C-alpha cells in the first residue's frame, strides 16, 4: 500500500489526508498541527467551513518551524456555491488562498455541482424551503476553474458531489482544456458508490471518500440512525484484526484505491487514524464491508432538491 495515488495531472496525492468539516475555528489550528506531525501531508478544507484562516495557521507555523516545506504538502479545498458565476470564481478562489496564507492550492473542487444565488447567505432558501439558484451551469464554471490552472493558481482543478452524467458532460465539454482531477464524494459501506467510482477510475478520474467514519458529529445525527461505528459486523472485524472500527473504515476506502479524508479534532483519535499502513483487510472483508451498502448518505442536500443540478435524482 502507497501512500499517494498519481493523478491525471502529472501530480502525486497523499491517500490519507484530514478532514476539517466542523472542526473548530479554535480547535482546528491544533488539530492541524498534531495531524503534520504524525505524517499526515494531505488536508481537505473548504470556505464554507469557516476555518480556513485558523488551518493556514498551523500550515504556516509548521513550515516556519522548518517541519514539512511546501512541496510536500496537498492542501485541497473547494469553490462555495455561491459563487459559480464564471466572474466570481478567481475571487472566491483568491480568499481562500488569503484565507490559507498559500501561494497556490494543490487541488482546488467545485464543491457541488449547484449553483446559488450570489450574495451573502451561503443557504439563500425561499418559502417553500428550497434553495435560490443561479443561473449557472456547470460547463462555464468548469471553464473558469480551468482559467485558475492557466494561471498558476491552483495545480489540479476536480468536482464534488457530481453524478457519473455530470461528470461525463465535463469530460465531453466542448473545449475542455482540462479533466477533472478528482471526484469527491461520500463513501462508507452503507453508501459504497461501487458503480461511480468504477465510472471514475475508468476515466482516470481519482476518487477521495468523504465522510468515512458516518460523520457521527453531523448536526442531524439521530440516535434512530444506524452508526457504522457502532455496527456489530464492522467490530468484529476490526476485532479480528486487533484494531479499531474507524481504522477499519478507513483502510476500507484505501484498498479499493480510494483517497480517505477522515476529520478530528482530538489529537488521539488523528494520530490512531493515521496508524493504517500496517495491516490489510482480507479479500472477503472488502466483499462483507461492501454487501453493507443500504444508499444511505449523511450530505443528501436537502434544501436543493428541486435545483436542476441536485445531483442525487440520478442512479448513479
Ligand atoms: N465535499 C463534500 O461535500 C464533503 C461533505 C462532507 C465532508 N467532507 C470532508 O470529509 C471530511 C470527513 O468527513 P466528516 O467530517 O463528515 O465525518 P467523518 O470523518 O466520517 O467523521 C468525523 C467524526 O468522527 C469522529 N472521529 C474521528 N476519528 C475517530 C476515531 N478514531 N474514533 C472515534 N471517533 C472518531 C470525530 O470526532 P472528533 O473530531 O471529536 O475527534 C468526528 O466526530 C470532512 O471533515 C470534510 O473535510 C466533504
Ligand atoms: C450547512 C453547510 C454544510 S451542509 C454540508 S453536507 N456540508 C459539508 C460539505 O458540503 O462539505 C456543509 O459544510
Amino acid at each position: 500500500m502507497a501512500s499517494r495515488l498519481l493523478l491525471n495531472n502529472g501530480a502525486k496525492m497523499p491517500i490519507l489526508g484530514l478532514g476539517t468539516w466542523k472542526s473548530p475555528p479554535g480547535q482546528v489550528t491544533e488539530a492541524v498541527k498534531v495531524a503534520i506531525d504524525v505524517g499526515y501531508r494531505h488536508i481537505d478544507c473548504a470556505h464554507v467551513y469557516q476555518n480556513e484562516n485558523e488551518v493556514g495557521v498551523a500550515i504556516q507555523e509548521k513550515l516556519r518551524e522548518q517541519v514539512v516545506k511546501r512541496e510536500e504538502l496537498f492542501i485541497v479545498s473547494k469553490l462555495w456555491c455561491t459563487y459559480h458565476e464564471k466572474g466570481l470564481v478567481k475571487g472566491a478562489c483568491q480568499k481562500t488562498l488569503s484565507d490559507l496564507k498559500l501561494d497556490y492550492l494543490d487541488l482546488y473542487l467545485i464543491h457541488w455541482p449547484t449553483g446559488f444565488k450570489p450574495g451573502k447567505e451561503f443557504f439563500p432558501l425561499d418559502e417553500s424551503g428550497n434553495v435560490v439558484p443561479s443561473d449557472t451551469n456547470i460547463l462555464d464554471t468548469w471553464a473558469a476553474m480551468e482559467e485558475l490552472v492557466d494561471e498558476g493558481l491552483v495545480k489540479a482543478i476536480g468536482i464534488s458531489n457530481f453524478n457519473h452524467l455530470q461528470v461525463e458532460m465535463i469530460l465531453n465539454k466542448p473545449g475542455l482544456k482540462y479533466k477533472p482531477a478528482v471526484n469527491q464524494i461520500e463513501c462508507h459501506p452503507y453508501l459504497t458508490q461501487e458503480k461511480l467510482i468504477q465510472y471514475c477510475q475508468s476515466k482516470g478520474i481519482v476518487v477521495t471518500a468523504y465522510s468515512p467514519l458516518g460523520s457521527p458529529d453531523r448536526p442531524w445525527a439521530k440516535p434512530e440512525d444506524p452508526s457504522l461505528l457502532e455496527d456489530p459486523r464492522i467490530k468484529a472485524i476490526a476485532a479480528k484484526h486487533n484494531k479499531t472500527t474507524a481504522q477499519v473504515l478507513i483502510r476500507f476506502p484505501m484498498q479499493r484505491n480510494l483517497v480517505v479524508i477522515p476529520k478530528s479534532v482530538t489529537p488521539e483519535r488523528i494520530a490512531e487514524n493515521f496508524k493504517v499502513f500496517d495491516f490489510e483487510l482480507s479479500s472477503q472483508d472488502m466483499t462483507t464491508l461492501l454487501s453493507y451498502n443500504r444508499n444511505w448518505r449523511v450530505c443528501a442536500l436537502l434544501s436543493c432538491t428541486s435545483h436542476k443540478d441536485y445531483p442525487f435524482h440520478e442512479e448513479f
